């Protein structure tokens, strides 16, 4: 109900598909909420693609309250950030040295399954990694894993990710290690991973930039939409994180 258009919520459970992505950024700041809008419009104009309840004209900023939450539109027409989204960021980071959500955005769709949301966490001390997470809904029947596919590509291209993890809320606690990324439904890591390498893979799709495969995103199941319900997706993914373990490719959390 308040899982997208409320800021704190994206702490809480949900029923969902959720994408978490980690980089590092140099010069990417917690305040150039520009360049942060203009990565998400990419992210926006992928799932476009795919619904139109995706459209970047129905994006709003997140807010305390529903009412606020559909005041300020996240792009112009032509999909760029507009200025009014720019003014209420700019007054709300004002002062506040702390920020656990930066960019936070919606679909403004508050009907059930629906809806989508987007949000930016930006270290200024680089120590960290930033983040990037975006949270869609339950995958029905008509979820093809190319769709996911092309989402979690565009998402590699936007911010040139170390880590981009693709899951049902919930398979935290299924995955095998919890001090390393999960495969999910799917995993995105920035090395050339072969069949060789990962022979329970279902897929091994290779994410291409600058003339050279950039990484490999992973794929545990291709014949359905991933179920953290059904035994047999979650072994799949068990077995592959434990193979990728196994040959020094999952990196910890902490060293990413």
């Amino acid at each position: 109900d308040k899982i997208h258009h409320h800021h704190h919520h994206e702490n809480l459970y949900f029923q969902g598909m959720e994408i978490k992505a980690m980089f590092r950024d140099v010069s990417l700041s917690s305040r150039n909420f520009s360049e942060m809008l203009s990565r998400e419009s990419k992210v926006v104009a992928a799932l476009a693609a795919k619904s139109p309840l995706m459209a970047h004209a129905n994006w709003r900023l997140k807010g305390n309250s529903l009412e606020e939450a559909t005041l300020y539109p996240a792009f112009d027409a032509d999909g760029s950030p507009s200025t009014p989204a720019l003014a209420v960021l700019n007054e709300e980071q004002r002062g506040k040295k702390h920020s656990a959500s930066h960019a936070a955005i919606w679909n403004g769709n508050t009907r059930p399954n629906e809806g989508a949301s987007m949000s930016c966490h930006v270290s200024d001390e680089k120590v960290l990694p930033d983040r990037f997470s975006t949270r869609l809904g339950v995958p029905d029947c008509y979820a093809k894993s190319q769709d996911l596919a092309d989402v979690v590509t565009t998402i590699v291209a936007a911010f040139n990710p170390l880590v981009v993890e693709a899951s049902p809320e919930g398979y935290f606690d299924k995955q095998v290690f919890d001090d390393k990324p999960g495969v999910g439904w799917m995993l995105y890591l920035p090395k050339v991973i072969t069949q060789q390498q990962v022979p329970e893979a279902r897929a091994l799709i290779p994410v291409s930039a600058k003339g050279k495969q950039t990484g490999t995103i992973i794929v545990s199941v291709t014949d359905a939409p991933f179920s953290v319900d059904n035994p047999e997706h979650v072994a799949i993914a068990n077995r592959i994180e434990i193979r990728l373990v196994d040959q020094d490719l999952l990196p910890a959390y902490v060293d990413i």
